[PDB]
């Protein structure tokens, strides 16, 4: 997270880190069993690190457990980056206390101008690279659609929205893959891509979760 601030420790229950060896992408509790993240974020060998604020420390209200399987969307496009979503299975459900918590799916798209909490373990530094130890935190908008197309032409399809600030130094960037963005209580999107990090009229953009209510649903329940 580049221009976020420190959330503190557990106030993003929901949040998850998928580990194998080393943090690499973000992800969602969508419920005791199931996490949310994105298609790009798929790899062999995945640990679901839940309870984390310290990645590097074991602090207590930690759980790690293996992914028994990950979905990776039939119809992802690794070039556009379409359809970018990905669901995990845990091997054993998760104890769900305080600082572990599923986040809800949207029963409707938001609309631009809602504020969401975007968070994860990426990358820090607009030139550069900086990885943090605890969980960042970013407030950002959903921009409209013209402005998101304005600003990647013939790039963005309906299953994508831009959420950020055009003047930049604030966005999400590599590591917070998968992450979540959560708009009202409800997770809306998912960190997919964007040009660079926090760069002037290139916001990030992101998996409008949505669109994949019916899918995720359907999905779970026939596994
Ligand atoms: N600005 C953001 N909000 C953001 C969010 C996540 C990751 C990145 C870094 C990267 N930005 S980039 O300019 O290097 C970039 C942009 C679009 C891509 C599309 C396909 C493949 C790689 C791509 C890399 C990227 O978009 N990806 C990381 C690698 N895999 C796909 C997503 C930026
Ligand atoms: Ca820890």
């Amino acid at each position: 997270i580049v221009g976020g601030y420190t959330c503190g420790a557990n106030t993003v229950p929901y949040q998850v880190s998928l580990n194998s060896g080393y943090h690499f992408c973000g992800g969602s509790l969508i419920n005791s069993q199931w996490v949310v993240s994105a298609a790009h974020c798929y790899k062999s060998g995945i640990q679901v690190r839940l309870g984390e604020d310290n990645i590097n420390v074991v602090e207590g209200n930690e759980q790690f457990i293996s992914a028994s399987k990950s979905i990776v969307h039939p119809s992802y496009n690794s070039n556009t980056l379409n359809n970018d979503i990905m669901l995990i299975k845990l091997k054993s459900a998760a104890s769900l206390n305080s600082r572990v918590a599923s986040i809800s799916l949207p029963t409707s798209c938001a609309s631009a101008g809602t504020q969401c909490l975007i968070s994860g373990w990426g990358n820090t530094k607009s030139s550069g690279t900086s990885y943090p130890d605890v969980l960042k935190c970013l407030k950002a908008p959903i921009l409209s659609d013209s402005s998101c197309k304005s600003a990647y032409p013939g790039q963005i399809t309906s299953n994508m929205f831009c959420a950020g600030y055009l003047e930049g130094g604030k966005d999400s960037c590599q590591g917070d893959s998968g992450g979540p963005v959560v708009c009202s209580g409800k997770l809306q999107g998912i960190v997919s891509w964007g040009s660079g990090c926090a760069q002037k009229n290139k916001p990030g953009v992101y998996t409008k979760v949505c669109n994949y209510v019916s899918w995720i649903k359907q999905t779970i329940a026939s596994n």
